[PDB]
């Protein structure tokens, strides 16, 4: 086993969503997740058949989201993971959705912060992935004063609670 | 210090194959039930790794074959928690979400029939856990326009699960 | 270029853990949430690994063991957007769908109360995250039509979960 | 040559009930499994519209006072594939989702301990259906900015669902 | 407001599903839904577009039950409802993928009982669907010889349970 | 006997109606959050009749107009239970799953920018339940070849929701 660690850029306004899914239909099925998730969003798929032709397939409606989402798959090089990059949606606005696709088995990260993936390389052409690093470690407990600036965050700035 | 093992998961032709990690003795039964309800002549065998206690490879099954790959299998991961899933005629599509929404069930690794392999880590005598998967291979290169209109075409003409 | 670290997971009699992913300090609020509405009487303390910005382990509780048992856990696996969850008089089972379906969490990493371990690699320094479990120990052995007997027996006549 | 009833509904104090429509006799053993795996010590009872052959109302609990209940509802609306459940120690909150996702239920058509009336419609004799409920009563004003700052603190300070 | 009873044809063999849903997206969704739940499944769903062209819309790999779905909605011929005809599936198979397409708001029957319609119609042209009449009401109640032998037949015969 | 009362359903260009059943006060903060959470613009008003103590109409928005909208058809529907939502800027199948999901939510009974009428039943003073809907009008006929090409092409070419 060789340890790998592919790094992922995610342009200002950007969010990825890399996880595992399975069959050649992925990437309509995500396609059709995102795309009626929000009106707007601008997003770029991508997928790695694992078999046959062996291709990175794609859908999107932008096309620097395409080939980011292009990219790392070809440097992840990972049979059935997928990527998506977005703008004018987040995360939570179709993460629920991406889960309920029956070809998804898993989603590894959902993030805008620095991230790496860890890829096990077991093989010539055999890799997998085996973990994320998603943003950086603690630096404190947060006390009763970043509790109050995180519920009125919440509640004042994106206004998500009441 | 920690000892990382691969293990080879055969896949007889017109089967898949899903693994996951579960919790719970319940897991072995929902899993049953979970498929049986899903597709009428489903065959499918399943097994779990019980973590605790007396530590059996608990199991249920239709299908004597499949039951047999799915206990070697759990044998071979020997991790705690771990379930193994083979399955003739059914998708996994078809019975994923279900799978999904079984209340032990916190994670599938893979769902496939292509070569795979189980990352495990074993980290002490008796102590395993599943790092991760190979699931096929790697890409060959990027799909052109004129690649997506065939397999456009063999989801709506071929397997016409698309309009 | 990585190492593996092992963090030990105490889990007191009475306690079940769940550890999982999530992003967004949203999570906190969210997951605190799923667990009050969940089981009248729970009582649980969650701590959530905000991974950028201030980067403080953020927390919610009902109960002051079964929070710094959580702050405590985080403080040890130290990885961005980890959430750990502590509960007692509910079982991860009465709880995990909600927790499934919360926006925020993407993966689920282990609900049990076996000993345990989480396998964390570190890339760079501060830079850490969670490659796997070690949930309970191996198999000891197949189960047999008499053990089946007994685990049947056992969710129809004491836990009652089964008819 | 269509005349309506209409039905009023018994709610102890400390019960709940939720009608529903499903089909299928598993339902009754489902809706079983669906409650006793939601809270720890819910007391319950279930009962269930069988609308083809013995045409029996089916039921499970574990509370006398409750199946019975749960019962006599199932033989007053007298409608096929009418569930009724009645719980207590346990809000339909901490269980609704469960339901919904049980796969032989259609439709619930109340969770409430309000004064309640089904409103059901006959075609023929033996022939019922239910077109409606009435759960509580009519408003009586809007909520004031004041009145809203009360059901702030209700979630936040009593109930404890907020923050 | 004329209530009006429509009879529900189920051929031996079939089931049927009838719910309400919104947006002419909903016939290739459901088709969707149908298809990829089952691999043996006939069916034949229809769709009541309630404005525009107000057409019902239709997809089948069964011309006997695309009709059956076509008819049913042209009887009810209640705006936004949609009638689904199934062999070789049962509604348990196929019915939480149908809970969870966007477009679908509620289900009234899944069933193959004797099965009646009630509509109402408030208007020429404007009908909504009011509820059903599935199948008979209660005989009796269960006794414990009649609990053991509805339990033995989950287990031994459909084999649902263990 | 029993008074049915047809309510016609204003629907400003631009925005759509989700009209549903729920139960308990914490409804109008839930779905407040499943909508603000869904899509980063929408617009939207919630109100929601509690049909028990104070009995008033409930309500949360970020537009005035819509607010209104919503708790003006809360006081002419005047149904224990029941929940009306005005959205801009987001369809209902961008919000829909997650309304569904709320804890409180029992049914919902339309999602339209069609012509609309909700029929309530009222069956003593102070107690109505919504029997149904009337969600644009009956079909012109059925649809061809010519029609289905037409609609596959607008899914595709102009929406773009299929491929
Ligand atoms: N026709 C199909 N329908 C559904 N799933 C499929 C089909 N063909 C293959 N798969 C799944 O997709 C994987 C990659 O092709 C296979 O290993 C199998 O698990
Ligand atoms: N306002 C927001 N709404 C939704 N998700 C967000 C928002 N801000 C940040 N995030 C997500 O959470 C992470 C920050 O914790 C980001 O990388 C991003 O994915
Ligand atoms: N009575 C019970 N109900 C639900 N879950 C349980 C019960 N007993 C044990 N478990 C879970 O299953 C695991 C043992 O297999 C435990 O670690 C615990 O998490
Ligand atoms: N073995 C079975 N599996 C799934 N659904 C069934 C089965 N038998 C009957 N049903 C459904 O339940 C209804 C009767 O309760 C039937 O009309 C049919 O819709
Ligand atoms: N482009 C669209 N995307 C999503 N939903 C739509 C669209 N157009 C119409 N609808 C919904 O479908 C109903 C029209 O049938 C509308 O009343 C509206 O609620
Ligand atoms: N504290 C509570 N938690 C959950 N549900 C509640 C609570 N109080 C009341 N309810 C539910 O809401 C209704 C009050 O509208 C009650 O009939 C009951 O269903």
């Amino acid at each position: 086993i060789k340890f790998e660690l592919i790094d992922v850029p995610i342009p200002q306004g950007t969010n990825v969503i890399i996880g595992q899914a399975h069959f050649i239909k992925t990437v309509e099925d995500l396609y059709e997740a995102l795309v009626t998730s929000v009106p707007g969003v601008k997003f770029g798929i991508a997928f790695c058949e694992a078999s046959g032709k062996r291709l990175v397939r794609h859908e999107a409606n932008d096309e620097e989201l395409r080939n980011l989402a292009i990219d790392l798959c070809k440097k992840i090089a990972a049979g059935h993971v997928f990527v998506i990059y977005i703008r004018n949606a987040w995360p939570i606005n179709v993460l629920n959705a991406i889960k309920n696709v029956p070809e998804v088995v898993r989603i590894f990260a959902a993030t805008a912060n620095p991230l790496k993936v860890i890829v096990a390389e077991v093989e010539p052409e055999r890799r997998g992935v085996v973990g994320v690093v998603d943003g950086h470690s603690p630096l404190g407990v947060e006390t009763e004063k970043d509790r109050e600036e995180r519920k009125k965050f919440l509640r004042e700035v994106v206004k998500y609670k009441l």
